[PDB]
């Protein structure tokens, strides 16, 4: 887990992005999209499809929303190992069984703060929690084979 005051950090620059959930949510996805073009391929919904026709897509609300919500969890849950545990284990074990391995886990890592940054100027560690976070699940990913 993370410690109580990067979780604090962590969620203190997810706040603004939280904030609106539906529009940062679709962005989020489309700038994975834009950055790392093999990662729409694992979705049944949005395989060979550009990323206008992704934009386009009245399937991209469902999606993004979930990834968002459940994010919001693991930012909430955080500093609580305990809670961590169960969590990371259910969701390597879901990604895996869709193909999804820890490579995707490192390419969201990488554009992670970026993108937190285009919201808001992040405070000063969250970047570090971000990073210490998504590690979490990259270690997960990992241990479910992947
Ligand atoms: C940024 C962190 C992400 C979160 C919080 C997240 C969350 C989730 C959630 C909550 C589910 C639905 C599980 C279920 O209903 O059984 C899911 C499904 C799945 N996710 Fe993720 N995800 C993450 C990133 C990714 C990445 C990077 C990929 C691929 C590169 C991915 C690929 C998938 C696929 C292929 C599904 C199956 C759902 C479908 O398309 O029908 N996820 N994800």
């Amino acid at each position: 887990s993370l410690s109580a005051a990067e979780a604090d950090l962590a969620g203190k620059s997810w706040a603004p992005v939280f904030a609106n959930k539906n529009a940062n949510g679709l962005d989020f996805l489309v700038a994975l999209f834009e950055k790392f073009p093999d990662s729409a391929n694992f979705f049944a919904d949005f395989k060979g499809k550009s990323v206008a026709d992704i934009k386009a897509s009245p399937k991209l609300r469902d999606v993004s929303s979930r990834i968002f919500t459940r994010l919001n969890e693991f930012v909430n849950n955080a500093a609580n190992a305990g809670k961590m545990s169960a969590m990371l284990s259910q969701f390597a074990k879901e990604h895996v069984g869709f193909g999804v391995g820890s490579a995707q886990f490192e390419n969201v890592r990488s554009m992670f703060p970026g993108f937190v940054a285009s919201v808001a100027a992040p405070p000063a560690g969250a970047d570090a929690a971000w990073t210490k976070l998504f590690g979490l699940i990259i270690d997960a990913l990992k241990a479910a084979g992947a």
